[PDB]
């Protein structure tokens, strides 16, 4: 595990992005091999080696992926300052047009990009389903699937990365049980958020009041002008029972199919 490791001497911090988990997120320069810096996004933490190992097995496990619609590591740094303390420090590519969420939201103001069609918003679907349907191909669960966690590339791609009550299987709330058909669930809710351009999940019902919610058979509704085949694909994705629910390789040809039939 030496590849991945970076020379914190080739990184400067910039402003902060945002803020992520236990950590702030910001924007940097990394000295490629090639002699040429890249803007880049570093993840920095530390409660012993309990919160520091947390955050470097995501790392150790994200690290050796490839696909285009799931976001890679470029390297992990690794500083030590000052008082004789270790901070760990995750170098992602940079994007600049964010995560989905918001520019989901920013679409609907004037400054912000144009109305998104349904193609464009079927579109980010389908790549979602395929950077999941391989982490599915190779059994990693992603634990925390949601449309705040999907950021877009320039080229109007999406990826998933940041490995919520509102998200969480109903299974899962009770037996502790993250699975695959558990971010099946969770893809449902995902193409929720899009489908509605950015509302939060569960309107009037309230966090605590979840379990019980989906126990007596209520899931999200239909949205405004949301076609027929594409909620039906989405309310597949929460059938109470996990082996009942479609997977990833599926549903992925569903909306691929969806989408075509589309002008
Ligand atoms: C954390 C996993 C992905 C990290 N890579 C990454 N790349 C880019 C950004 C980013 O903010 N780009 C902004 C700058 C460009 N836009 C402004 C245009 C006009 F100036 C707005 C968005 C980013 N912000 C994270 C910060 C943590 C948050 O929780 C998710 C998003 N993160």
């Amino acid at each position: 595990l030496e590849d991945v490791v970076i020379d914190r001497n080739l990184l400067i911090l910039g402003r902060i992005l945002g803020e992520g988990e236990f950590g702030s997120v910001m924007e940097g320069n990394l000295k490629q091999e090639d002699g040429t810096s890249l803007k880049v996004a570093v993840k920095t933490m530390n409660s012993s080696q309990r919160e520091i190992e947390e955050f470097l097995s995501e790392a150790a496990c994200m690290k050796d992926f490839s696909h285009p619609n799931v976001i890679r590591l470029l390297g992990v740094c690794i500083e030590m300052s000052s008082q004789g303390i270790p901070k760990p420090m995750v170098i992602l590519p940079f994007m600049k047009y964010g995560d989905l969420h918001t520019y989901l939201l920013y679409s609907r103001l004037e400054t912000g990009p144009r109305h998104i069609p349904l193609q464009t918003l079927l579109r980010f679907m389908v790549d979602i389903a395929l950077g999941m349907e391989y982490l599915s191909n190779r059994n990693f669960l992603h634990r925390d699937l949601a449309a705040r966690n999907c950021m877009l590339r320039d080229d109007m791609t999406v990826c998933v990365a940041d490995f919520p009550v509102k998200w969480i299987a109903i299974e899962s709330l009770a037996d502790r049980v993250y699975t695959s058909k558990s971010d099946v669930w969770a893809f449902g809710v995902t193409m929720w958020e899009i489908a509605t351009r950015g509302m939060t999940p569960y309107p009037g019902v309230q966090n605590h009041e979840m379990y019980d919610y989906l126990l007596h058979g209520h899931r999200l509704k239909q949205p405004e002008d949301c076609l027929d085949e594409l909620y039906e694909i989405m309310y597949s994705c929460w059938r109470t029972d996990p082996l009942d629910r479609p997977t990833f390789s599926v549903l992925r040809l569903q909306l691929e199919r969806l989408l075509e039939s589309l002008p």
